């Protein structure tokens, strides 16, 4: 019904033990089994791939490669195509198309705090330089240094029909429920954090753009069904509870350093972060791995 | 299941023309309109009752006066009965007990700031200062100027049996999600903020210290009942969404300014509120109206 | 050039060592030994003093005793009468002009968060239950949970001639140094914050409500007198420096728990605090400890 | 006294009428203007300069350029070198030190949110790449999302020798103290903020990074005479308090929106910002120009 799907998975983006090189072989067989353990989409080269350590080449490959390890299957390849240069977004954005990817994240942009108007102008210039490339909006304050209004978002949601869906993750119930009350059904709400997804789930939203999919996808969409089909809030918040520790400690250190931890302890050679971002502590660490246990990963 | 219930009304206090003096007629005649209106439960002079210019002697009064109203009904009556000092507390408590109220309501001290342990030898000496009494914390950083952790209410329900709810108004889901998972079932957790209540209801809550439910108590009910019991989150949103614009016109200038706005507008004379508190201006009147109208409340 | 001068010394209050009475006799040396130890100013029973766990009665007697124990100085005693019911301080206020003190220090509404003419409105009526008895408004968003803007302040030292000086402890600088430009220069404005004297005083601000001014009160005079009076910002800066891990120190919990630890520490029998402030923790008595020996004060 | 000065520039960066290109004539004039006009120093595609929308090639030109326009003058040429990646940021440092510019400013990771480990990290292999070129960090949490500490702050100063300066915009006083007194005093401490200067100079501070210095830096530099050399405070808060007005108006919009507008409005053809910075609004620029009256610039 959305065509993004309920659960979209933020993948890592491997690389070999230096750190200088994309490992596109982990990339292609780590997607693969994605698709088979509940991502209805993936998203290539955004913040948990590490995307601002990435160069455009590396994120054009990524998404050939990633596309490729996907076909057969309904698992939809967004790419992470968005920047706070509104000309370096465009450029990504046709490259998408001329690849043939189904969807672009674009977030929006960080450092420079461009006024509202200024989103909007970013969005729309974007939007109409692939106008037939479905589109996902991503807001979160915390990292970009503004925040997306209600009225804005909506607005974009009226004026370009790509643009079909909204990652939040300003954690604001009153500018999300807002957003979602103003916007057609057939307009996709989705949570951009693994802990506000029951909740952002009460005010009308059809999912999450997930960290924790990579280990607990096919448990996440147990939870939505519980509680958007068969009427078990009790349930959805079992569940939600079973992995409370895992979504803490997946964030005690900054995404993806303790993402790319439980990775490699599961046996997927995913490599290093690299600079600016450092090594899980041995603190983290030990804290990611009980959650692990307890959580029945190892 | 629970002993306050799913809804919980924080009463405004009515005052004379001057504000010089409460209406208890007015009191009595409104608490016993929202017991049959969806009210399980009725808060006393607290917050929204403008428990900061009433004195002690009010407040006593208040509580018999409203007790009276509701008898008759399974409505349980809660004694506003916090402060930021111990010693009052603990002997408004010990009024409240003697009186036979159904409980107490008790903030987290306000402007003195107290060390978590302070926080918890603060309500430890509370409950212990009426041990069968049932007690409701209410944690609300905003006013205050600290907050109540999740390790403190955890422990809190554990030590003092008493200890029965938890009205939680930070709006700090996190916090609101681990108090559930590690307090037993029969602790109820409630949203001190009607703008949460839905999101809280995902999070475990078992319902909503209100404001609106002066208003729309009934409605407020039905929204948790098509949630927790019937399995139509569709419908409980629906509901939401309709009252958003009156839950946002209601804070437009400070509680209780709207609340008892919107009673005089309904024919309730509830009168001004007192100093520091100032009368609505126009601009939020209109706003306040608007909302109303659409909501049904009015013309 | 200001009535209440460039240091005002925020007093504990001391109390016997169960904490059910005050100690009027160790407030009275405690006071006697702040007029001659750079207290141009001394307030009675604010937050520092414990305000909210004392009674009224308590208060006033703390006033008088406070009163005598500094007649024959210039040492001027501010009661600490402020409220969030303008009511009740209206009637601390009177109280405090019959009895002759200097001056008021009033706080503005905690916890009830008025709306900006509501704070207006508050303090006109305090100022005008007594005309004649200078006043000092007291801006704490911080323990309030609300901000008296730069406008509202502004106002009100023009409408009000007794409203003679502000204590600002929002930590704004932008609201500061408006204030500070618009009002007349007769009109105080005071640090709230001992950390914030120096960077205060480089917009205009004519000293400090302190709490450290109980142990080193002459070197923060020293330190306001090398800044205004003799054009030396880099041995001001000196003095902030020596002191800037006891004024760390002496907020490491909440405000007067570490106060009152370092008082008992010197030989000051200043008694325990009230419920809910509980004793200081073994680790910030140590870095309480460690800071004072280093800064010259004990051992 | 110190190497960069008391007044350092944030040169706004000029483009022609379409926004496509940089105006290098107009960038050479402007920074000759500054040299002559209070400008110790001058920050080359910066923040204040639309670093975001510019890509390396204009920076490296803007610093060939702008070095040249100030030669024959004590004026010293900072190149805004900083990234969120690491790579990306001694890329730009070794291409500095090419060029012959006297330092670089170094912005703390924006975006990714690193680790204060990460962060030293960042800094320390920047510093190693070029270990003769002078370097200014530049901690703006309200932007990157993120906040360099004291700790973090000084072990960089004691570590690494050609780390001289930080431009500190928390508005943390605190942090700003702790700094000042555990670094030598060879180290500068600069405000990133023109309404913070007067008081961060109380708490040790050597000056500021400024945008209004395009406007008034002789008044700037004369506030800073009378409080560090003259020991006249009044007068440097009287000279504070004359510019309030313009401190505020520069930043009602996010900057450098209306540092472009108040170059335009005295003649200096800066041209317009790029997306995602739209125009400023007629009820910001109203604003501006009054203040810009009443201070004597119009
Ligand atoms: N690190 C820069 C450019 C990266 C573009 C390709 N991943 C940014 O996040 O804006
Ligand atoms: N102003 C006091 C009044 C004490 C009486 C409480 N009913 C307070 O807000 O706590
Ligand atoms: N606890 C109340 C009453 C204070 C009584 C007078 N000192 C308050 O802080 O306002
Ligand atoms: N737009 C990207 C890269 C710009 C590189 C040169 N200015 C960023 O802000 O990180
Ligand atoms: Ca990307
Ligand atoms: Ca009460
Ligand atoms: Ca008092
Ligand atoms: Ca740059």
């Amino acid at each position: 019904k959305h065509f993004f799907g309920r659960v979209i998975t933020a993948l890592v983006t491997p690389f070999k033990l230096t750190g200088v090189e994309v490992d596109y072989g982990v990339a292609e067989s780590l997607a693969a089994h994605l698709a088979e353990n509940g991502s209805d989409a993936i998203i290539v080269a955004g913040t948990t791939g590490e995307s601002a350590t990435l160069t455009w080449s590396e994120e054009y490959e990524l998404f050939r490669v990633v596309k490729s390890a996907v076909a057969g299957t309904k698992c939809r390849v967004i790419a992470g195509a968005g920047s706070n240069s509104t000309e370096e977004a465009i450029e990504a954005t046709k490259k998408s198309a001329k690849l043939g990817l189904d969807g672009t994240l674009q977030v929006v942009p960080y450092y420079n705090k461009p006024p509202q108007q200024g989103i909007m102008a970013h969005f729309r210039a974007i939007a109409n330089a692939a106008p037939d490339l479905p589109m996902m909006l991503y807001n979160i304050p915390g990292r970009t240094g503004i925040n997306m209004t209600a009225e804005t978002s909506i607005k974009l949601a009226e004026m370009c029909p790509n643009i079909v869906a909204l990652k939040e993750a300003s954690g604001n119930l009153e500018q999300f429920a807002r957003i979602r009350r103003a916007t057609s059904p057939d307009f996709a709400l989705y949570s951009g954090d693994d802990a506000l997804t029951l909740p952002l789930l009460s005010l009308g939203g059809n999912g999450v753009v997930s960290v924790a999919s990579h280990f607990i996808g096919p448990e996440i969409q147990r939870m939505i069904e519980h509680f958007v089909d068969l009427g078990n809030p009790e349930e959805a918040f079992r569940i939600h509870c079973r992995y409370m520790d895992l979504f803490e400690a997946l964030f005690v250190m900054a995404n993806p350093i303790p993402a790319k931890a439980a990775l490699r302890l599961l046996g997927w050679p995913v490599g290093p972060t690299r600079l600016p971002l450092t090594d899980i502590t041995a603190s983290a660490e030990q804290q990611l791995r009980q959650a692990m246990i307890a959580a029945g990963l190892l």
